[PDB]
């Protein structure tokens, strides 16, 4: 139900080997680790969760953008990029969290499909 | 030393009355409230802090984008837009945190000057 | 060698049925029609050209964003979105022209892979 | 009535000395030169035109991003960034054309005020 795709706006390439951590908000409002991985050679991260596990709730997807830019020898602004959203059952649904990275800027878009 | 500017990509206008909360990471690794405010009719938020108060640290600027869109009748994807960065680690700088908002997407850029 | 992918930042969806025109710059500096199509249900447009046809030169990819937003009943700013670039033989290469659309804003990124 | 503002997403700075050419579509459907200039140290370009001269029409604002990046030692993807729009079709407006530049990506937003 949840995929992450990351692009590099400096090199015009997939952003490879980006660490991605997903958290789910707990009843005590803390962030509990939910799933994680690293983006592939295609800048994508699949298989984070399953339909059974990915119930409604508030999720945070954190991309370690600082480590990514450091590895490329480029001084970045952000510590990380965080994407926070509520998962909503309103029919069958797939979430793609897309991110476009520059050293002092990023954009993120949600592509939500049936 | 810290200003926030927000635009609405649907209307082609400043994003007015966006609530902004700034936090600073404390010694115990928790997020301590640092300053807050709301964007003006120009989409800008000035006067959050001072050169004296704005010491080195890791800061989080949280824009309440969900409330912004809902007040305009739109159910957006994100809970908020969070911008996390180390500030002033090589001396005082002036930071403009810019954000561009769409219902299922946002971008953020930092302009940093000496 | 050339693919186009378009996303809709208002609906968080592929941008479907977007008209795409590709032009190649001629010797007299005019834009000559090269290929065209409409994005699919996945927001993608494949099969525009072939390795044999897609030689080095200056190309323009035009997305009819105005007609797209009009069909959705949304007032847009731009007449269209234009992406202009030189194709460069520097090893085996695939170009993806990606675009993210809002009514008063768009971004475009080139993903260039081997 | 027409201002251009450009930021550099690699440096987190204004994009200084970006050449800007404005064209207006003539009655014979060709692009007639309308105004030009370059961005200041603030990344802004003011004084392109006047309320009297800036009549209804279809305008193209072309930013020479390729020359900008090459002067900084970067071989970018795009030849330029072109922004094409109908202006003043329901009376005089003020237009800010904003652009955010990366070597293989750019975004542009319009802020339109009455
Ligand atoms: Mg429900
Ligand atoms: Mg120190
Ligand atoms: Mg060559
Ligand atoms: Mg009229």
């Amino acid at each position: 139900p949840l995929m992450v795709k990351v692009l590099d706006a400096v090199r015009g390439s997939p952003a490879i080997n980006v660490a991605v951590h997903v958290f789910r908000k707990a009843a005590d409002d803390t962030w509990e680790p939910f799933a994680s991985g690293k983006t592939s050679e295609s800048g994508e991260l699949h298989g984070l969760t399953t339909e059974e596990e990915f119930v409604e709730g508030i999720y945070k997807v954190e991309l370690d953008t600082k480590s990514y830019w450091k590895a490329l020898g480029i001084s970045p602004f952000h510590e990380h990029a965080e994407v926070v959203f509520t998962a909503n059952d309103s029919g069958p649904r797939r979430y793609t969290i897309a991110a476009l990275l520059s050293p002092y800027s990023y954009s993120t878009t949600a592509v939500v499909t049936n």
